[PDB]
């Protein structure tokens, strides 16, 4: 099983924060628990998380790469979905509330989803 307060899905463990912070701060929080920001790279994973996030927005492990002109998952794979409301300024993304991946400022405070192996 997962650690206390973490949630199991297909050999992986997920944590939904109540606290809000910036993307980098969220990266630091997840690392503080030996995890990384969530990679949500399949229909099944997106659905699993959307079902339990409900009505708040959460940073995940999806960032824009200036030098590539594409989004990438933080495990170094190309982004395989669509991000909404992109603009020259936003380099991060959230899920939750909406039905979609949504561009967000890396500097604005959001909750986070951390992920590690079970």
């Amino acid at each position: 099983m997962c650690p206390k307060d973490w949630e199991f899905y297909q050999a992986r463990c997920f944590f939904l924060s109540t606290s809000e912070s910036s993307w980098n701060e969220s990266r630091d929080f997840c690392k503080g628990k030996g995890s990384t920001l969530a990679i949500v790279n399949t229909p099944e994973k997106l659905k699993f998380l959307q079902d339990i996030t409900d009505a708040e927005k959460y940073f995940i492990g999806l960032i824009y790469h200036r030098e590539e002109k594409r989004w990438r998952w933080i495990n170094n794979s190309v982004f395989n979905g669509n991000v909404t409301n992109q603009n020259q300024n936003f380099n991060c993304a959230t899920i939750g509330l909406t039905k979609t991946f949504d561009a967000a400022s890396c500097d604005i405070s959001y909750r986070r989803i951390c992920e590690k192996n079970a």
